[PDB]
């Protein structure tokens, strides 16, 4: 048992040990006899369960007494995760129910394993709700997560001969202990129908209609016995030949069947839209109950802070202008005030593709109400711009929430700055890239509403409960404050010339590397060499984040191997995994292009265990929570200025690995804290990159000036990596030669180079690990506790506190 | 008074006091009230030799005595500087003498100035002569330095209008207290007339004689009473209408008069051929002579070693076979093998415009029986070759000492490889590029000839001398000892984070900044911010020192001030020295471009104090020791593999300052001992010069690329740096644009990004000294006694030796 894991105290462990033989006997319904490795799960986790309970009915009771302002997070995504061990960390009951359960005669690691992912999510922007979701928890926030409860998140991915394959993540199937189904506080959500304009009013009419049904799960704060709600809403049909119309129900149903398993890439399907009204729907319905039960509305602003997750749940602006002016009937400008004194939105993105613009004759038939709205609401917006900038039409046009062309769209992000108080980046590079380009005109016009938040981690999950040896040697040193208060991984900085610290880190990675390395011969039969550097690069498959330099780099190094044999290059184990949308081709060609290249280079007698090249199938957070510990290279390599921020780049960086990346998003505020001669960077900068796109980018001039690119190319195009499919990757090479949007090409030398100063600091044990240290000593501002603290004092106006509730 | 400088004993305090009025009164004559601080100086100059004459005849009688192998250093350069203080160090008088003339009423201080720098050199190779002198000494070992005495060495430089205008150095005129005229020993030296083959032997008669007249400096070792000679030539016309045959015997004498005054360049001149014969043919008669003193000539190796300073005394090596051949009368193939054992060669350079390449036609009528030699030896070679490599005709071609084609000329490099048994270059870089390029077929045929011997710097010069406040921080720390044994310096890494240390390196720097920048106030009216960052470019003016890369930046700079005045920049103060050869055109121009910048940039009343542009007239030894110890960074930016070594890079490492350089020559090899991220290395290796000359070299590629450099080249085409004459500077931008064989545009962008990072750490006063620490402590490699110690073992088969000869 280590230090930072809690108290095995004596009455807690015999409470823990009959409660778990309590709902194993009442609650599963079993006997030790026939009971299984799942059966016990279930009943350690419904026995950690019991513990919540208490406290989260005592915090929401509290918020009713206090009646605090209430922070709404809505999103489409949460990438949760597992929940178990999350819990005990926070509730201080790890060690207790190890020691419970080792009593019982149980592995509780073993049981650990078998918790169902909870996949409602596809990358950084689920994964970042979900850290929020703890933090506000933590810093004692009266906050609350919303969301739909798909049925189906995540595909699990699945490699048949290389290739992605996708299969139903049915992770309800055993049923979730975590959550309470609130039936009776179902709601009716509208779609169709048509808008009646009578004399005291428009009214929506003839309307379909499907209830939203309510799933609470709690959210416990880090010890502070605070337990806030995620709230995740389920559609459900009403009640009201025969046979038929019972079967139909689950047309309506449908809209929280299925998580779109596109990250980062804007998809305008019916169906998709449905899930955005619906949760935006039911859930301003939710919290306007909350508010009347805490009518003049110009209060709703100091009771109630929306933050928007995107332009996913942007609904939530016309609606509330509905709900305000249709059916309490405050006057326009009133309304107005109140909407964009409650919103906030938050924008992960520039790329064109990704953002979202529906056409008028999906939101014409779908929500006819809405779209009158968001009319009325352009209309007034570009008169606010015309009074501003007499004569500039051509900004009317650009700033317009209606695009004309082919086919008239709505820019959902236009309509978020618009009926937002406040406009947010997430990292300082993108914050910047936004008001100098994408949002420019927006910003010109109101320069006040535009901000930054940097994105960040939660230092529970991804360091307590992933690396627990890493906390153990830290807590050793500094205590344990540091869990809650991040920035004091500072004082790490005095220990870095510690011989028995450095020794201690270094032992850490390698026990972890070796944890993993068994892992991966266990659930998936692979052997890598354990004292080989342990190179990453998990994250969604995309052409931006571009996986494929990663690729050249690979290749070129075993080249390189094949041309001189018998010289020494530091041994490496390079590891690649992710999802790819299953609509994205070229996102599959890239994972088949990664298993072709480890067939080769995997099974050539002349490279022996000094090059092995990994895909890591399935890759997922309960995954990520094994490879981010055991990593030593981080490969953050997107073409500068196309990723918003990164997520997976902090992990890596507390978790003690070294970091090779462009100066994009996150990485450079990272660089900026540890300082860039402990960082591997890299690359063109964003001025780089539009000095490139001024001139016109030419990859056949890199072809020509490189001798090594070039044999890479030619073996490609050649099939020496498809023998059977000689063409297999000429969409690829086609691509990377004519239009290629990322410019691989353009950073491959330097890439290359600074590979070899990275093979060159890790042949040097002790001066790696130094630098290791200085990167972890310097995490701190990544917490997303830091983050959360900034948008609660300068987005929703409210004060994080560090107080403990009662017990 | 400082440690390192000795100790101020009453009894020698007062000695040298009385001999002080002794030498002042009876070999000035003068007294007190009509002396100056000339006749001051030649007092002083004249007790401190008195010290060194007891121990000069000692060491020599020892010689004598004990008869160990002799090493004479053939040099027609050796640029020795100034030699009081020299003398005082390596005899530890400096305290005492510094006390005794302070006792007197005197600044000790402005006495040394008034010293004439013994400028018989023009820079790297003539300073290494110096340099190794000084080691020889310190290790005891039996060296003779010869060459010539020239009346008038470098040229002072003036810069009148911006423009560099030369004038005799007439170092000789106040007389020269440390050398000794040796009349006794002058030697005749044969020049013209024809060969004649009789019976037994060939004759070279009807030759026009010149005497040698020797005249010896004295050689002091560091502290160990040793004192080796430089013996230096004087040529003289024998004593055989008459006014005019006595006046032209100055065209004999001629030989003498004057040092040509070219670097890394060969001019096929005459003169300059009887100057190189002059002094091979007098040293090899003082050698034979000394030999003969100690006739089978088998021992001869073992009694003799010479060493060959470049091809300059090439001569040498047929002068051997002439002498052992046509006066000893030995075979061919005896005198062969003596010579070859005899003697070793060393290569300074790869530019093909500085070999030397004698046309056949002036051998033929100066050295008639020489060329015969040369014939001869080619032949014999050239069968080697024929047996070893047969049918190879062309290798046969390339190999030859004679070369073929307009005119005839010897190769003289080809000739010291032959007769030779080392050969070495002066970098490991530089010797790996001479055995797969220029020597490449020598290298095939004699594998075990060729070396490597990186050049160094003696550190009492270098570093006691010129800098006592840092050599006497070092000294309270790790003792006395690393004076004479450089490596010790490694101990200073254990203060790298001691806070006392790292103050007082700060400290002596900075006061040796206020030094400089008051001495250039002093002598030379120009004011400067001691508190801006030095950059400092000192060495000789040529195009692949790339003077015009540094200026490119200092351009940018200031348009880049110009166009953010008020944003913040590192205050710089840029000085940039060096003489230019008189017949070098393109150098010449890059001085005034130096100066027309300086014009601009230090009247803009907008920069301000921010940046200075300062041309440092007539750079010289005496020069060089006060700024170095000065400067903060040094520029060391030749286009990689044409830099053979360099030595001021050295110095400038050893002094505080942190290089700002490409990997050429020894640069290489000093980041490798501070470690790469304790350097500021940019721009091609030498691999990537080749690839560009494969691809093609065009300037106009960067020029339409980067604006910034665009505007540069447009400004000096436009007149903007020279109002008066628009077209100024078309030399040189079309120099830049159509014919640059060192590619100044392929390494500008990662030379002003460099520029950039240097800036930053400036910012940062603490870690920029300890990145200094880091240098100053692993320079010990670089000292001459090194480089000395390893010519010593592997080429010359002696031990060097530390031990102290009795007082
Ligand atoms: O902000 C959390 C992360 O959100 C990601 C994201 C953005 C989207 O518009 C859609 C999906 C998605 O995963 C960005 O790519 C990351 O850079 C960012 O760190
Ligand atoms: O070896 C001492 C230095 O000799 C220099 C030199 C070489 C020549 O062939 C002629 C003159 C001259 O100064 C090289 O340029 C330096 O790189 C080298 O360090
Ligand atoms: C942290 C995380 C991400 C985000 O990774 P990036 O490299 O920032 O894209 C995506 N997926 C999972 C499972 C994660 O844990
Ligand atoms: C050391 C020295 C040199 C050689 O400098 P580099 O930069 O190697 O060319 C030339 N001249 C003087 C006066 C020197 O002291």
């Amino acid at each position: 048992q280590i230090s930072v894991r809690g108290l095995a105290g004596v009455e807690n462990v015999t409470e823990l040990k009959k409660n778990f033989n309590r709902h194993l006997h009442f609650t599963l319904v079993k006997d030790r006899n026939v009971a299984t490795p799942r059966d016990y799960y279930f009943a350690l986790a419904h026995t950690v369960r019991d513990h919540l309970v208490g406290r989260w009915i005592r915090t929401q009771q509290h918020y009713y007494e206090k009646d605090p302002k209430r922070i709404y997070y809505l999103s489409l995504e949460f990438y949760m995760g597992r929940t178990l061990q999350n819990t005990m960390v926070n509730l201080a009951l790890e060690n207790a129910c190890d020691e419970a359960t080792y009593q019982l005669g149980l592995d509780m690691e073993e049981l650990e394993e078998i918790e169902e992912d909870a996949g409602l999510g596809n990358g950084g922007l689920g994964r970042l709700a979900a850290c929020f979701l703890d933090s506000m928890a933590t810093l004692g926030l009266a906050a609350y997560g919303y969301g739909i409860r798909y049925e189906f998140g995540i595909f699990n991915q699945k490699i048949c001969g290389g290739w992605q394959m996708e299969e139903a993540d049915d992770w309800l199937r055993y049923g979730n202990p975590w959550e309470k189904a609130r039936p009776e506080f179902t709601l009716p959500v509208h779609f169709y129908g048509r808008v009646e304009h009578t004399s005291q009013g428009a009214k929506w009419v003839d309307t379909q209609v499907v209830l939203a049904m309510p799933y609470d799960t709690p959210v416990p704060g880090y010890r502070n016995n605070v337990v806030n709600t995620m709230r995740l809403w389920s559609a459900k049909a009403p009640n009201d030949g025969y046979i038929q119309a019972v079967l139909d129900r689950n047309l309506a149903e449908n809209i929280s069947r299925v998580l779109y398993p596109n990250d980062n890439f804007f998809e305008g399907k019916e169906l998709r839209l449905k899930q955005e009204y619906f949760v935006v729907a039911a859930t301003l319905q939710d919290i306007i109950r909350r508010f009347k039960s805490s009518t003049n509305f110009d209060a709703f602003p100091d009771k109630v802070a929306i933050q928007l997750n995107d332009t996913h749940p942007s609904l939530a602006i016309p609606e509330l202008m509905r709900v305000l002016v249709d059916l309490e009937r405050l006057d326009w400008d009133k309304a107005w005030e109140v909407t964009v004194k409650t919103c906030a939105y938050t924008n992960h993105t520039v790329l064109p593709e990704a953002l979202e613009r529906w056409p008028v004759h999906l939101l014409e038939t779908l929500l006819p109400r809405h779209l009158q709205i968001i009319y009325e609401i352009n209309q007034r917006f570009l008169n606010r711009v015309a009074a501003a900038f007499p004569g500039d039409v051509d900004r009317l046009r650009r700033m317009s929430l209606v695009e004309e062309g082919a086919v008239k769209r709505i820019n959902m992000a236009h309509l978020c700055i618009a009926g937002s108080h406040a406009v947010n980046g997430v990292a300082r590079i993108h914050s910047e890239i936004l008001k100098k380009t994408i949002f420019k005109d927006f910003y010109e016009l109101e320069p006040h509403k535009f901000q930054n938040k940097t994105n960040g981690i939660t230092p529970r999950r991804w360091l307590v409960l992933c690396n627990p040896g890493l906390a153990e040697i830290i807590a050793e040193r500094i205590g344990e404050e540091y869990i809650s208060d991040l920035d004091q991984l500072r004082k790490l900085l005095s220990y870095v010339d510690d011989e028995a610290f450095i020794r201690d880190v270094a032992k850490v990675k390698q026990e972890n590397k070796l944890k993993f390395a068994a892992y991966l011969e266990r659930e998936y039969k692979v052997h890598i060499n354990p004292n080989s550097l342990f190179d990453v690069q998990v994250k969604r498959i995309h052409e931006y984040k571009r996986q494929l330099l990663n690729c050249l780099h690979v290749i070129t190094l075993y080249n390189r191997i094949k041309k001189e044999p018998n010289k020494f290059v530091v041994p490496r184990t390079v590891m690649i995994g992710g999802k790819a949308a299953p609509g994205y081709h070229m996102a599959k060609m890239i994972i088949k292009l990664i298993t072709a290249i480890g067939d080769v280079v995997n099974h050539d007698p002349v490279v022996g265990d000094r090059l092995r090249v990994i895909f890591l199938e399935n890759y997922r957070v309960s995954l990520a929570e094994k490879v981010i510990p055991a990593a030593d290279l981080s490969e953050q390599i997107s073409t500068a200025g196309t990723e918003a921020s990164g997520t997976g780049n902090m992990k890596f960086m507390l978790n003690g690995a070294l970091t090779i990346g462009t100066m994009d998003g996150a990485n450079v505020e990272m660089a900026e804290e540890a300082g860039e001669e402990n960082f591997f960077i890299f690359g063109m900068r964003v001025e780089d990159v539009d000095r490139l796109d001024q001139r016109g980018y030419n990859a056949q001039e890199y072809y020509d000036r490189i001798p090594e690119l070039r044999q890479i190319i030619e073996q490609l195009s050649s099939g020496f990596f498809s023998p059977k499919q000689p063409d297999l990757f000429k969409d690829i090479v086609n691509m990377l030669m004519h239009h290629d949007r990322f410019k691989v090409f353009a950073d491959y030398e330097e890439y290359v180079k600074c590979q070899e100063r990275v093979s060159a600091l890790y042949k040097n044990p002790r001066e790696w690990t130094r630098m290791v240290i200085r990167n972890i000593a310097t995490s701190g501002k990544f917490s997303s506790d830091r983050t959360i603290a900034q948008y609660a004092r300068e987005i929703w106006g409210v004060e994080p506190s560090r107080q403990r509730l009662p017990a």
